[PDB]
């Protein structure tokens, strides 16, 4: 399974620029935006504008067993790249 790494820029005001990558099997940039927005509304950080500039595609790479299950079950998996520590 090839994980599509969608580097997503979500600009929070004073919290922190939410720089996270979305692991998905879908090859749609719009879906990348959509999944991120659904996730933002889910966690509560919906207060950001995601455009074609905010959505970014890095590449597709080999996938560890962990993300295989995640994307297979949820459809997508967001990893907290920045804002972790």
């Amino acid at each position: 399974m090839q994980i599509h790494v969608y580097d997503t820029y979500v600009k929070a005001k004073d919290g922190h620029v939410m720089h996270f990558d979305v692991f998905t099997d879908v090859r749609d940039d719009k879906k990348a935006i959509e999944f991120a927005k659904q996730w933002l509304s889910s966690i509560g950080e919906e207060g950001a504008t995601v455009t074609s500039e905010e959505c970014r595609f890095c590449h597709s790479e080999k996938a560890p067993d962990e993300v295989i299950e995640a994307i297979k079950q949820n459809g997508y998996f967001i990893y907290k790249m920045e804002g972790c520590n």
